């Protein structure tokens, strides 16, 4: 569906990251220069960067 | 030719933010020697999409 | 749907401030084998939360 | 020579957004060694193209 | 009603105070060999220590 | 002797935006060895001389 | 407790007259590494020198 | 080779020119193998071509 | 530790001393096979032109 | 106790802005070990020095 967020689902969405519930996907070293995909937490420098954009609301 | 109008500008930026898009990159398949991959858009750039987003 | 309301934002602003979050981070194990691993919160993340509670 | 016109730059920027873009980077090959090869336009910078659409 | 906890203005102040003194770590990689590495704790660094000197001395 | 003029910019700066130039990097030949080669301007600096054309 | 504005700018001046030390990563071969001490950098001496200024 | 020299405002337009037309190159460290380094020169990039330009403009 | 203040004067000759290529930092360089030792180096140009700049302003 | 002058500082600039002054960076000299090596200053740096010169 063509969908554009609006104003209150931006903030539910940078709720969750802020929140601790979101991860990102990061190519990890599985030896010999070889690596995989997988899923890490997202950082603090982008949860905080949501937190900041919360606090502007 | 197309130029993206500003609804549709919106449009993949919620793409974007939702989580449904990807990109490109090199992936190690050992010894130094890659391979092309796709993966999720970061957590970085969907933040970004949101910011413009609420910009709106 | 949850919208962090100001006072939780400054909440969890302050559970980094003081030290209290971890962030998940590629850790080396040799010859280019890699584990998930949690680390404190960098001091740069940190200063940058008590900018943040010193302006509110 | 040739100037690119308002029109001009708002098509290329929107051929970049759309994703049909890309870029020449270099890969490995092993043991150092890398070759040319074309990537996707990055996320990062389709971002760029759908803000500048957008403030047009 | 749990009140949860915000730092104050002064308790800002008075960790941005114990970073400047050079009294805080943060935890880092360390290098032990052949790519692999061990977390250890390491002095915040002088641009930290600035950053939060800077913030003091606007306070 | 030559001072480029406001057209003149805006004429490199299309050349550049339409995919025509190139710059000179080092490339990998195997353990660390390099050698000078030329690969097309990347998409971030063609996103810049676009901007650049935009705001004439 | 809190630094006050004079205390900040001896703590500023001590990193732009070149005393002041930081830790950091100092590789000891096959990569491992150990901590060791360096002078602070010319950069950030110089961010310190920049806020003495305006002082 | 004047050490007191300082350039004038159309120099200043000459030098950026010669970066913008592709001109000018810098001097930069090239690996020659095992880790091995030789100093070569190379065009100047894209970017900083970019930044010269702008200044033109901005004459 | 002993204590002091730079003034504004003390602010630009230190500056001066920086851009006049006077000054050093000390850096890690690789001795071999990872190895590495404290060394010093010249002030790099990005950190003389900031001195340069600063030193314009004043 | 020299504090440069406002001509000074220019004169310095355009030494750097025309191609004259190096700076003292490490250069690799095989198997990690290094050596202390002068090199002209960079284009980004003359290209900054022409900018400051130019705002004069």
């Amino acid at each position: 569906e063509k969908k554009i967020l609006q104003a209150n689902e931006v903030l539910e969405h940078l709720t969750r990251i802020a929140l601790g519930q979101e991860k990102e996907q990061v190519l990890m070293g599985i030896g010999k220069g070889a690596e995989t995909k997988t899923h890490v937490e997202v950082s603090a420098k982008d949860r905080i960067k949501a937190l900041e954009l919360l606090g502007k609301a």
